[PDB]
């Protein structure tokens, strides 16, 4: 099956999944002297207050936050969007170093890791309906940088011990989104696609420009999850990114100058 290791990596995921070498699919690396400011976008509206977190899940390839998203709770609206998107859940993306981790990148850098908000178009009903149209899904895409603590992000940190191999679970409740934004909500936007199988080109991006800091020992210990099952040779979760795809007939849009 599909994964990160050098036998069944990103280069490998067009064999089964062959949209992998299709029009609109990411990550890109992002030119900033390339994008185009476009005065028409607006500004995000981000409405978390009544955010419900439920559970914690190790599924394999990520850990996820997972939301209730039976109701408009956690909504994404404006910016380059046309209507409601709500809040299903988050993951991140890291490296195995420093240096590298994010899928996204900007001018070529690298972060030590990359957010993914997901919100999908509630005109669609259900999120498995969202992911077939081209307009199904929202991302919110925040880098993290190694420096300060993020006193946010601890609550997600303490918890990962109880879920350190696939499959494992836990609840958790009255977790709190907000704390994990910048202060600044500028963006640039591009149409893509997801960064995993089954690569299916459903995505608005939406990549904020001013990175999270997150202390090393924060990154350190989402370093200590494992891609295996309880049970199994023990395959530290690492590395879990995709690697930068062609731009081809895209433009990239920044809400800024
Ligand atoms: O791809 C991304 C960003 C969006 C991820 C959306 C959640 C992943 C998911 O649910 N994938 C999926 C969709 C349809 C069918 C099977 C899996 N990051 O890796
Ligand atoms: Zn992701």
């Amino acid at each position: 099956h599909w994964g990160y290791g050098k036998h069944n990596g990103p280069e490998h995921w067009h064999k089964d999944f062959p949209i992998a070498k299709g029009e609109r699919q990411s990550p890109v690396d992002i030119d900033t002297h390339t994008a185009k400011y476009d005065p028409s976008l607006k500004p995000l509206s981000v409405s978390y207050d009544q955010a419900t977190s439920l559970r914690i899940l190790n599924n394999g390839h990520a850990f996820n936050v997972e939301f209730d998203d039976s109701q408009d709770k956690a909504v994404l609206k404006g910016g380059p969007l046309d209507g409601t998107y709500r809040l299903i859940q988050f993951h991140f993306h890291w490296g195995s170093l420093d240096g590298q981790g994010s899928e996204h990148t900007v001018d070529k850098k690298k972060y030590a890791a990359e957010l993914h908000l997901v919100h999908w178009n509630t005109k669609y009903g259900d999120f498995g309906k969202a992911v077939q149209q081209p307009d199904g899904l929202a991302v919110l895409g925040i880098f993290l940088k190694v420096g300060s603590a993020k006193p946010g992000l601890q609550k997600v940190v303490d918890v990962l011990d109880s879920i350190k191999t696939k499959g494992k679970s836990a609840d958790f409740t009255n977790f709190d989104p907000r704390g994990l934004l910048p202060e600044s909500l500028d963006y640039w936007t591009y149409p893509g696609s997801l960064t995993t199988p089954p690569l299916l080109e459903c995505v608005t991006w939406i990549v904020l420009k001013e990175p999270i800091s997150v202390s090393s020992e924060q990154v350190l210990k989402f370093r200590k999850l494992n891609f295996n099952g309880e049970g199994e040779p023990e395959e530290l979760m690492v590395d879990n990114w995709r690697p930068a795809q062609p731009l081809k007939n895209r433009q990239i849009k920044a809400s800024f100058k």
